[PDB]
């Protein structure tokens, strides 16, 4: 005749009574995190009625923990294999270190919340973004020596003709305008210490979506006898993002602040496969270390123009800027972080090279760089 109230963890009954009787109707609500799964629904409340036989109409319907389900994956990241996916469970996202780090990480710890979704203390249900770590080479680096591609993972090799550039994120290569005014659809390659024309299908090719030449770059009908190198800078947007790894990763950009100004004597690394192309053998990457020198030098050899948008480097006899690929990066150690490199300069001055080098002063172009990258996103 009367209906007993059985064990009620996981739920609350309105009205809550000690002893229920025939015809009594009870509303049952599951506690947050709990549901009754029947058919296509996870019911969080329902009615049950006390029958003439003392059994409840919906006895045996039980509130169970919600399942947040198998965690979504992220690009350039992994999620540790979870012990359960039920209410209150904890998962941990991490990025592929050291080539990637978590962008404003909530720490990557998510928990299975009451409504069935994985949530993070700060991000709510948004997943972590894993973005490329810039500037830090796996293995760091007279007239110049032998290099490995690991010393300069940001080096982009251009091919027709031989030239260079620097990878600055997963979608963008930084290079000299002189290098691209000719080929608007440049062939680019990354990830190898050696280059061999017959052998290029083995080294990972980048495909250009579009080339952005700095508007201050004076265009010439006759490019071979260019006297003015002001604003020698350009951006190439790639179709596909670049996977980072021990042989490929971007280089940092300079800040706008004055500690990214250069003093005479400041050391920079240049790198490349050389000015003279070789079609019959393999050529290994080479590098050289050069001191910043005052611009008032860089005048021996009618007649070149010089602006504060240019950096001069070198000076002693055996120094060689040819080493030294066009459009490549003049790499200086970061002032706030001795462990990462940034592109202070891009290799300028066309064919002119040796003993002293000329470099586009990257710092004066940071605004234009960020603007282009943000206004040509996706």
């Amino acid at each position: 005749m009367p209906c007993p109230k059985e064990d009620t963890p996981n739920s609350v009954w309105e009205p809550a009574k000690a002893k229920y009787v025939f015809r009594d109707v009870v509303q049952i609500t599951c506690l947050d995190g709990f549901e009754v799964v029947e058919g296509r629904v996870g019911a969080t409340s329902f009615y049950s009625t006390c029958q003439s036989n003392g059994k409840w109409s919906n006895s045996k319907l039980k509130c169970q923990p919600v399942d947040c389900g198998i965690p979504e994956s992220i690009e350039n990241g992994k999620v540790e294999d979870p012990e359960s996916t039920l209410f209150g469970s904890v998962i941990r996202y991490t990025c592929e270190e050291p080539y990637y780090y978590m962008e404003n990480g909530g720490g990557g710890e998510y928990h299975c919340a009451g409504n069935g979704s994985w949530v993070n203390e700060v991000l709510g249900p948004e997943l972590p973004k894993c973005v490329p770590v810039c500037g830090v080479p796996r293995e760091p680096f007279i007239g110049g020596s032998d290099a490995d591609i690991k010393n300069f993972p940001w080096q982009v090799f251009f091919d027709n003709p031989w030239a260079g550039g620097a990878l600055i994120n997963e979608y963008w290569v930084l290079t000299a305008a002189h290098v691209v005014e000719g080929n608007r659809e440049p062939t680019m390659y990354v990830g190898s210490t050696s280059v061999q024309t017959s052998r290029l299908a083995k080294s990972k090719m980048l495909t250009p979506e579009h080339v952005f030449i700095h508007p201050g770059w004076k265009l010439l009908e006759v490019p071979e006898g260019r006297t003015n190198f002001d604003n020698d800078i350009a951006l190439v947007r790639l179709k596909d993002p670049v996977k980072m790894g021990p042989t490929v990763s971007p280089i940092c950009l300079p800040g706008t602040s004055s500690d990214y100004n250069l003093m005479d004597g400041d050391l920079g690394l240049i790198s490349g496969w050389g000015r003279t192309e070789k079609r019959d053998r393999a050529v290994r990457l080479k590098a050289a270390r050069l001191p910043v020198a005052p611009l008032r030098k860089c005048k021996e050899v009618e007649a070149y123009v010089f602006t504060p948008n240019m950096i001069c480097a070198g000076g002693e006899k055996g120094m060689d800027s040819c080493k030294g690929d066009s459009g490549g990066a003049f790499a200086v150690q970061d002032p706030n972080d001795k462990t990462k490199f940034y592109a202070a300069g891009l290799v300028s001055w066309g064919p002119q090279c040796g003993t002293y080098g000329l470099y586009t002063r990257v710092k004066n172009y940071v605004d234009w760089i960020m603007k282009t990258m943000q206004e040509n996103s996706t």
